[PDB]
């Protein structure tokens, strides 16, 4: 990609948002990974939608790429994990265990152990470094916060974070110049004439 | 919107589309609900992805809007219950039955009965009116064409199912003429400068 | 068997009975099917215990052996299944609906489809003949009562339901006989000896 | 209980079997603890009849009221677990893990972690110690040997492994005897007369 082409995106991002076409703003940002939206990830953090939340990551970052990003994954699985045990549907819990955290085994072996040990429980809150956990919003809000951090120092995400700003619309704008410069090559030029599209160059006469 | 502001939507689709952001295209088909892209829709459905097909749906039409639009979704969520019945998973099926298709009753109460009582076969192809369904690969595609049909005759769609033919990366070309017009107020203007960024005008000197 | 035989197995009962050996006593009365006993019947249908009151009415009838049976079989397993649906084990009641209920469509073929419809309803008191059933301790006890009656009815029980009345440990009285038949026979006979034991003829000297 | 008693039950085990009631043979084992069917353990063992093992057990001992007792117990859970992670069944596995086996933890911390985390493992013969596990028949078998030296050498059984040998039919014999009694006291005797029942003395005229 130019930086022309990835500035263009930008000014393609700020009108989507204009438009409120809000889920096609985040499959953007996500497929360019220009733009990391925090205030979004936030919001969908405390939704709990862990599906989504994994698959807007994977456009920053894979599971593997460095350690602030394996933390991050690796706190939301947990997370999804405990809210399983909660439900009391251990049957989700041991998917989870081993689809999405047994990657982290290799990693650290004890502390798998560990956290697999936590389905014979009657309340995970008997282990004592779990005995903090105390209702899914405030664990999700306290977990954020974590994640804000880890983020923040991510070097794949630090140059993400700050929407370059910008004039309101500068699409719009940039597109009127086009279609002022197409009249000002019309001659005899009428004064003020209308559109007939976007598509092709306008003309006068 | 403004017919302009619908004609740009087009124009960022195909420079989307260019730029091979494919999620991202489809999300903005739906969520604008100008273009419903065939093809995309085909692939979807043989694919089975049916969380994302009626997702995508969503955008053109409401379940109860007219009786094309009413079929379409029927056919969708049968074959959807079909193929519960066919891995055994009859607790899905029950699920769908209930919470998908129960909508459907009140136009038809006996069908509804019908469908229900498939429930209890140990094949459902005991009914001599499903006697037919062969495999998935193979019903997707013949309840595919039946979809085509259904969607083209489908007045909410009928205006939405051609793009509009246009030069490629019309929506450069277009961003190109601002920059010419940008330069073309410089004086003393150098021949040949260089842009600072699409954010702000260009200037010389 | 003869009569003997079949009168045995009735001191044995008895014996068992005072002896509190009480799995073992109703085993006996269904592996032999002479005694129906009512009191451990309701006991069992009060305490839902559906796999077992199958087994022992098994003892004293098929399901298809006459109509007082078959209906009696038909209440059971249609409680077994509302039972399920009110816990919203949709996937049980489906299981109950397939495995049990089905072997009785054949012979009404409109009730089972009516039933197996009780599937897609949000309260199956939405049904006007089921708008009846209030807790489920009350649809046993309701239920409890037609039973009783179909049994009483039923030719295959008819003869079945009274206990013959006998002096407490009749077998015990009887055992006795053959240890004083023993002991007469001993010559010079002790006056009061020791028993050796029940295996093998006693003997004096 | 007497001694007399005790003895009783024994012809009346004889009889039952005789009469071909096998189910009511065992419950009379198990209720009385007084003689345990190694034939009987070993068949049900081999069916995987898990449920009915532990009841038939638990006639004669509870889980730690020895140490071999406890290892009996132990083995047949476990195999009861790792037949659930054969047929991929993680659900159940975890329900057997909590349920029957977390009672022994106490006793062994550190194996009980070890059999948990046979859980996350795609095939538990990845543990080297348990690489031997072939089939389901073959474990069993093996499993069974282990048992039946278990219990051969556990104090609460090896009292009650060896069936006193008798006469066919003792109890039938004993029931003569005082039918014999009965019309011995006749007088004026018929030569041979017709019994009118079990239940009440015999009399002529
Ligand atoms: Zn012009
Ligand atoms: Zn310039
Ligand atoms: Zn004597
Ligand atoms: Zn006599």
């Amino acid at each position: 990609m130019s930086s022309l082409s990835r500035e263009l995106v930008f000014l393609i991002l700020q009108f989507l948002d204009e438009e409120k076409f809000k889920e096609t703003v985040h499959k953007l940002e996500q497929e360019s990974g220009f733009f990391f939206n925090m205030k979004y990830f936030e919001e969908k953090v405390h939704a709990g939608e862990w599906d989504e939340v994994e698959k807007y990551l994977s456009g920053f970052t894979k599971v593997d790429d460095n350690r602030y990003s394996m933390k991050i994954f690796f706190e939301i699985r947990k997370q999804k994990y405990l809210e399983a045990l909660d439900r009391h549907d251990r049957a989700k819990a041991v998917d989870i265990l081993v689809k999405d955290l047994k990657v982290f085994s290799t990693f650290n072996e004890e502390l798998y152990k560990e956290i697999t040990q936590l389905l014979t429980l009657e309340n995970f809150r008997e282990n004592e470094q779990l005995s903090k956990y105390g209702d899914t919003k405030s664990a999700r809000s306290i977990m954020l916060i974590e994640l804000k951090k880890l983020i923040e120092a991510n070097p794949l995400f630090r140059e993400k974070l700050v929407f370059p700003t910008l004039k309101a619309s500068r699409l719009r704008t940039l597109i009127n110049q086009s279609l002022n410069w197409q009249h000002q090559l019309c001659k005899n030029p009428r004064p003020n004439p209308d559109i007939k599209t976007l598509f092709t160059d306008h003309t006068c006469t």
